[PDB]
């Protein structure tokens, strides 16, 4: 039998008003869903990436989804700790994610990296909003956690950006443009 | 711009006929989807489990979904390697999983363990069928990998089953049902 | 073709008289046999324990028989080193153990813990007598080794005793006996 | 009070018929008893081995019984997991072991190594039979586990065999035959 | 003077008939020679690869010949354990390898990867035949070992083919052929 | 205010080497020290800014390289001081003593960066060989030995830099050659 | 030819306006140059410190420039990630550092520690201003990074001042000034 | 089809060494490389097949030895390529360049195996000394240094092999001497 | 509600008479309180020590209170194991400690080291008394534990003593007395 | 000039009378000198042992002088801590050692092991006398330290005697004396 | 009773070096071995007995130092035996061969201890350089190389000892100078 209903906030032990934990946990579920989406996508990319820079990308994608997994772990624990109910079903994850998952099929290396950067950017957008919200509502712990996650997420965005730059060692001996 | 379509099977570099890799990768995708559902469910259980045995269950659920992650990693890489396209969207995962995920909301610790046991049992059935199939098709690597995963999956079932046994130290001093 | 007969005591290289090594190695063999029985019983308990506290007990029993293995290793080597012949057959182990092993079959988790506590207590009595004897005979190394083992053995008894205490978090919400 | 009787099979959570788990767990108990016997014997040999190649043998015997201990651990857990009751008393272990333990007393290095090889060979015999049985009954997990154990056991047999070979560096300067 | 002649099989301590160990060891020598050839080739590629993706290839080749070295170790020891005589001279290695080594000289990155893939594929064919043989002859340990090695060898093949795929991040800004 | 050692001078050493040995040895160490600081800064810069299709490999390589150069600096700086010399540490003096000129401010292409690093390693290799030979001739075996340890790693970095630059690529199978 | 000109800011992939990244990267370069100067100085002090407390100071200076190196790494990578061009030439480093390096020569232990403290204090002033700026401009990641670095930098300042305190064990038996 | 470097030739190096230096240096490296591959194969074989009363010690020693030889091979092969040479890798060419002949196929006694390994190490020691001296005379300090590192380990293996062969044993207390 | 009252001894599982455990646990509480006092004091000293030998002292004080913490851990567990109730309130700790805590405020390095030595000496006094008591009452485990702790405590006393010795490298160039 | 004269005992900070520390430190110096002699001898044996069992002996001698080095460290530090002056010159070491070092030259493996055993036995005699003395004088820490060292020293003696036993694998195919 | 090697003599070696090389090389190794045993004992003593305001640093340094010296001893003793020599191990012969005299029994000041250790390192440095040069001239590159490895660490210990002795201190800010 059910103890907590999804969408409802329950007691927390850290002296935060339910007026604070409801929107904080609501936003946490959006970020949790989004990161689950991005974890699945990075993992997919790890599985399917091919081509001349395969080895670097394949290693990068693995590091990336490990890092995202750590974000998910911290968010889910805190979300529950604050009395929230974390999303876990495919259908609801799809509803709450803040970006559109890459379609089934295998795309090119460049497209995968572009897809991942766009996803990271959508998440960066949400985290900045939820961090500001937490700060305004007086939830320092949440504000600080988001900023830790933000910094790593911005870093992944920088790294993806560098993969995409129009430079290569091959330009010294291949036809440009 | 796609490079490989989902549901299609492409060339492999390990000298296996398409008549082998088509059903094998089809099966891998079912198992991959099922393990993703189970990973999400174990992780949810890690986040939300409470009560007297919370610490033990919390740890157990964490270890369990980490182990399921390792299965996912091995299956997905091999699936792609055999020329298949691994499933990664929420909608398709929902379609291919061999058990139905626990509904959103928080259930009792006993119900969660029961839900995880039913899930492993569903997966055990699928793995045994896929292993037999790989054997009869001459894909030893796949059969062997399934048996490695099967052994760990049976062990998780053993452990879940032990959590559910109607015995406790507390029976020494509490009223039995 | 034998080199040393069981029940006989031979020369040692540590300048101790046979009047010392005979009872000392006799005692070591009792303790060795008892610890083998306890190792087997702890290991059995690790294999079969189930119920609400299964995970904790499972871990505890594993740690316990690993620790008992270390005692066995130290005793057996020293026993041989002092010119004695260490017991190793099932029949003789049964004869020399200072407590009776739990019968075949699976008992409740409470009964197992109680059985392990009685076993440690039996061994505690024997170790204290053997330590006193070594002291009075002038075998400091043996006395010291027994005290090292005694300290760990008392600690296991403490822990077992704590498992059996009539307290639980569940008393907050279940009917007490 | 007893929950499970020895010799009886109980429920398992891995969808194996009791017609399968009864003979599988019966055979597991034979192998478990045999390995316990061989563990005690290797340990004894570690304790008592003497002579010019003492140091190598003494280290080898220790590695060997550590390895056997790992076999015992896997077998006992799976045996219980399948609903069986693992043997743990001296008397019953003696009844189920598939080889005769070395008699009490200290034998020569060569005899100990011969005794250990004969024991490994008796166990190899049983494991091949139980592996074939498991395969025939549809218990892949058990078949695979046995084959893992078989490989390590065959390896110990090879190593024991090499200790026994009639070659030595000493032959360059000692009287042969 | 000799103790074992090459091309002959002697006694083994694991109770297998020489009707089993003769074809099995003969097969192991073909696989052993093939892996030595592949080890030499991967290591060469590690030494000499240059170009824009040099660093990744360099690492991959290193990991690959390390893994091949591990297969060699297991095969050689078991070959001998089963009573066979393992090949070790340049001349016989050349004779027994199931593929032809790349010629002396430094080839292009792509050619090197193509050569390594062709070698892995030749070896996969032999292993599958040898594993089937071992299964038919009742040598489970050998069948199981081949399967362990097969899985890793197939994985190397996947990785190599991924290197060869006609995709690159550079396609965003260089002229396609 | 008060100085224990003045820059440009050589003080007593505790390892029984004459000033006729330690003066030129420590002078050379200061050139090599300055050069490696310049290279460390350059590799680190390259680590920060490299981008493009092989960014990931180059990123890692540049990081490994400047960590290695850091180890060289540590050994040299300690022995220099040990032999009675005063190691350089100011920006202007480092600029004066370095045996190659640093890449200008700005971000260059991956290829240009690797070329710049290789030319830098080559200048340093030249100095190290000359300084090793001098140490050998002057009887300072410890210094000769240290230089050879560092030389071997420095040559290895040059080899790897050279390999990055080679006109070969997996992409040549499906892109138009120059 | 150039891809990015020093003194200019380019695009970033973390959705920040160049009205934010221009002052933020300009600030990062001042801090980066200051830390390079401090790194060089600590390392110098590590090389040259001598005297009665040499060994402790030697260790401390080593730990300190290692920690400064870590700040440099984070700042440089983020500076670039935000689309700025990080300083690296001796000449521009001299121009941008917020404190003046100690002059060439070996100073007293006390003077060295005083110089390092004055440098840390100059850097603390800049960091606090730059952190405030970043907060005002909406760059949380930068604000947070500066705070991480600030805490360690303040800690180094505490430690340095502790070195300078007019207390010593020697005051029990030497003449105070 | 198309070759970047042809075997037997020396290409440009990035460490400012003349061809008059790198040609003989890399030629010698290829001999030492071939020899160590032969020794690696032999030690590994000995690891696989050694049996008898001291099997356990010899087993371990042979494993340690071929792992060490592997490290030598790795360093040599990389520097050889680095200096512009082409490292040998085919069975027939390895057979041609090795400085000792491999033990014949078959399993020999423990004593014969150790003797064979010692004779092999001794042949390689001879070559390494000559090649080190050449490198020294030609100005290649890095190569000279590397050879000396490897020489020292190789001599240590020879020492241990020699100790295995000594006519002494704990068993002499209770068995009949020859 | 209270289960055990402070000052009262309860059941133990190690077959020691309450006539033994009462004075043993009473003495353990004195030593526990004393070590808590000395832990707080070493920690304080770690926090506040300044001056020319600051770095060494600061590291020494940290090692020292880590070591004391380990003593406290062993004592508290055994104390409870023997059926005693360990002290934990500020007021009662103050009552039972065997030395007077250093007053609030920061003292000189020499004074701190003198204060710590005097504290260690008071504790050494008590441990020797309680060890003799345990020996006389037949509690070997306790006697042995005290002697382990004694040895480390004597060692800290030696080290403190050395800090205080009237020798210094500075005497070669500073005015003595 | 001197701070402590050899042969005299000074103050200690662990509240022991000099009637205790004088005989105890005098004893520690005899044991210290004996262990230095033994350390030198084991190390020599490590350098020079050759023959068929060379490799095992080589390892054993290394382990042994490492362990002796550990005894030396503990004894030296406590000797000084108790206010004594530890021996360190070749001449006085020769004078104080309780056994005579093996002569210069390389002896047989068996002779070396016999010499090492005789040395261990001489040291065992001293330690037992010194431990008894320390117990009688009320120096528990010293008594306990000697017992720790005694146990390891006895263990080395067992191992050495095992090397000397007239048994060997070679007795199966070589002529017994 | 029966000896396999007699002290003072050189036996066959398995690394193809003539007795004209191994006799003086192993003779020198025995002097350096004896000297390091003496230094090991001294550093260890200093570890045990050092006290005073800088006791903690000196304590650690002396421990690190004698562990390092132990490593030197291990390498030397093994190569000495390997080359066919007989390593010294008795107190009286160690006393005869050591190249410096041990500090007398008793506890000296921190400063005197550091001075004694430095003088000891300097004596050993002198011997090592002479023995390295001899090995070089005799064609024993492995021995020359080993000495240089050890020399470099030994010189580093001398540098650190020298730094302990320098007339500088944080205390000079508030205590009366000499
Ligand atoms: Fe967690
Ligand atoms: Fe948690
Ligand atoms: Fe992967
Ligand atoms: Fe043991
Ligand atoms: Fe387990
Ligand atoms: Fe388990
Ligand atoms: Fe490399
Ligand atoms: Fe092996
Ligand atoms: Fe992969
Ligand atoms: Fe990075
Ligand atoms: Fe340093
Ligand atoms: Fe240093
Ligand atoms: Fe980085
Ligand atoms: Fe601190
Ligand atoms: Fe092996
Ligand atoms: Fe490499
Ligand atoms: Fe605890
Ligand atoms: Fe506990
Ligand atoms: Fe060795
Ligand atoms: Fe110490
Ligand atoms: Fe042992
Ligand atoms: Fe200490
Ligand atoms: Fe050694």
């Amino acid at each position: 039998t059910l103890l907590r209903n999804f969408g409802n906030v329950y007691d927390n032990p850290v002296l935060l008003d339910r007026s604070v934990t409801a929107p904080v946990t609501e936003g946490f579920n959006v970020v949790l869903a989004s990161f689950q989406a991005l974890y699945l996508q990075y993992q997919k990319h790890h599985f399917v990436v091919e081509g001349s820079e395969f080895y670097s990308l394949h290693e990068f994608f693995n590091e990336s989804y490990n890092q995202v997994q750590d974000h998910i772990h911290e968010i889910g624990e805190r979300l529950d700790g604050l009395g929230g109910v974390p999303v876990a079903t495919f259908s609801k994850l799809a509803e709450l994610t803040c970006f559109e998952q890459e379609s089934e099929g295998v795309y090119s290396s460049r497209q995968m990296v572009e897809n991942d950067l766009a996803a990271e950017q959508a998440i960066i957008g949400v985290i900045r909003r939820q961090a500001a919200q937490a700060e305004s509502l007086g939830d320092r712990g949440t504000r600080y956690l988001y900023e830790k996650i933000l910094l790593k997420t911005e870093e992944r965005a920088y790294h993806l950006s560098h993969f995409l730059a129009k430079d290569s060692l091959t330009l010294g001996f291949v036809q440009a443009a």
